[PDB]
C-alpha cells in the first residue's frame, strides 16, 4: 500500500524545456522521502501525468489524476499561464495543489486549494537589477522585452518596468513577443537603435534564448538580465557562447547550509554532475511538503482510514499551517498559500568560450 501524490508537469512541448528539472527535482524527492519510510512508514508514489505546453492538457493532467489516480493532491503545474486555467478545477474538486515554479501575481488567490513554494516575480525580481548595476554602476537606458502570450511573463515584466523606474533609469522601449516566437530581428533592432546599457528578457526558455544570441549576434554589447523563464541550463543550447554574462535572479541557492539541502545537493550533484537547478530544488520542495504534511496529518488521525474527500481537505489545511526546513531554506505559508521565503539570489550565465558547455555562477 502506498500513498499516490500527482504530478502534472510539462513532459512534452517546448515547456519540458523548464520541465525536465522539475521532474528530476520530484523523483529525487520520491526517494529521498521513501528511503526514510515515507509516511509514517507508508511509501509515497508519484503518478506523473504530463501536461504538454497547454491549458486544454493541464487541466486534463489535473483531472486524471483526480479522479483516475485518485492522488492526494498535486505538484504542478509547469506554467503559471497553465495554473490560472487548471488550478481552478482542483479548487472545485477540493484538491489541493502546490505550485513548484508559478511566480505570476495571483496564483494563491486563486482558491483555498492553491499554494506555491515558488517565491513570486513582485519578489524575485528586482535583485537581478539591483545586481547589473552593482556590475555596471553607469547603467542608464533599459530596454525591456516580454512574451505578451504568457501570463508570467507579463506579470514578470511589470515588476522588472516598476524596478526599472524605482532605481531613476530611463525606459527606453519595451518590446512584445510571443513564446512561439524564433526570430525577433525587428524588436531586436528596435531596441538596439535606442543604444540601451541594459536589456531585460521576460519569455520563456527556447524563446528566451533566441533572443539574447539575436541581440548579441546583432551587436548588443551591453548587460543582459533574463528572468524565471530563462532560468535553465536548457537556454545553452540556444544561445550558446552568446549566453555568456546573462544575469538571473534566484530563489535558490545549492550552497545554503540547510541540511536537507546538503543531502538533496549531493544527491543531485552526484547523479547530474552538476548543482541543483532552481527549478529542482523547487519541486523536491514541493513534494516535501506533501511528505511531511501527510507525516503530520497521519499522527494526528491515521490517513489509512481517512476517506479521500477528507483526506484531501485535511491534506489541505495540514500543509497551509506547516513549517519546512526545505532546500529553498526555512519556508512556511500564508493563510492563503503564499509562500514566506527570506533569502534570495543572483547568479550570472558562465560560458565556455567554445560554447558548448556553460553553468550558473552565483554572484556574492
Ligand atoms: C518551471 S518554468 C516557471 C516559469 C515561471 N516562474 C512561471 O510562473 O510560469
Ligand atoms: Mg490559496
Amino acid at each position: 500500500n502506498t500513498i499516490p501524490i500527482g504530478i502534472a508537469l510539462a513532459q512534452t512541448s517546448n515547456v519540458a524545456l523548464l520541465g525536465q528539472e522539475q521532474v528530476a527535482g520530484a523523483k529525487i524527492a520520491e526517494k529521498y522521502f521513501n528511503d526514510k519510510g515515507g509516511v509514517n512508514g507508508t511509501p509515497i508514489k508519484l503518478i506523473f501525468q504530463d501536461t504538454a505546453g497547454d491549458e486544454a492538457g493541464t487541466i486534463n493532467a489535473f483531472q486524471t489524476l483526480i479522479n483516475k489516480d485518485k492522488v492526494v493532491g498535486i505538484v504542478g503545474p509547469t506554467l503559471s499561464q497553465q495554473a490560472f486555467s487548471a488550478n481552478p478545477i482542483a479548487e472545485r474538486a477540493k484538491v489541493p495543489v502546490v505550485g513548484p515554479s508559478n511566480t505570476a501575481k495571483g496564483i494563491p488567490e486563486i482558491g483555498d486549494y492553491v499554494a506555491r513554494v515558488s517565491a513570486p516575480v513582485s519578489v524575485v525580481a528586482p535583485n537581478s537589477v539591483k545586481a547589473a548595476l552593482k556590475q555596471n554602476p553607469n547603467i542608464k537606458k533599459v530596454a525591456v522585452f516580454f512574451a505578451q502570450n504568457d501570463a508570467f511573463s507579463k506579470s514578470e515584466t511589470e515588476i522588472f518596468q516598476q524596478t526599472v523606474k524605482d532605481q531613476g533609469l530611463e525606459l527606453v522601449t519595451v518590446q512584445k513577443f510571443q513564446t512561439t516566437d524564433t526570430d525577433f530581428q525587428s524588436q531586436a533592432t528596435n531596441a538596439i537603435n535606442l543604444k540601451p546599457d541594459l536589456v531585460i528578457i521576460s519569455g520563456l526558455a527556447a524563446d528566451g534564448g533566441n533572443l539574447v544570441r539575436q541581440l548579441r549576434e546583432l551587436g548588443y554589447q551591453g548587460a543582459i538580465i533574463g528572468g524565471d523563464g530563462l532560468n535553465t541550463s536548457n537556454v545553452f543550447a540556444v544561445c550558446k557562447a552568446l549566453c555568456d554574462g546573462v544575469l538571473i535572479a534566484q530563489a535558490y541557492s545549492p550552497e545554503y547550509t540547510g541540511e536537507i539541502n546538503k543531502a538533496f545537493r549531493q544527491a543531485y550533484v552526484d547523479q547530474y554532475k552538476k548543482e541543483p537547478p532552481q527549478f529542482s530544488a523547487q519541486a523536491f520542495a514541493a513534494v516535501q511538503v506533501y511528505v511531511e504534511s501527510l507525516k503530520a496529518l497521519d499522527t494526528k488521525n491515521k490517513v489509512s482510514k481517512i476517506q479521500l474527500p477528507e483526506l484531501r481537505t485535511e491534506l489541505n489545511k495540514q500543509l497551509l499551517t506547516g513549517k519546512y526546513n526545505t532546500p529553498l531554506g526555512e519556508i512556511s505559508f500564508t493563510p492563503i498559500g503564499e509562500v514566506v521565503q527570506k533569502d534570495f539570489y543572483v547568479a550570472q550565465i558562465k560560458m565556455e568560450k567554445d560554447g558548448s558547455q556553460g553553468k550558473f555562477t552565483f554572484l556574492k
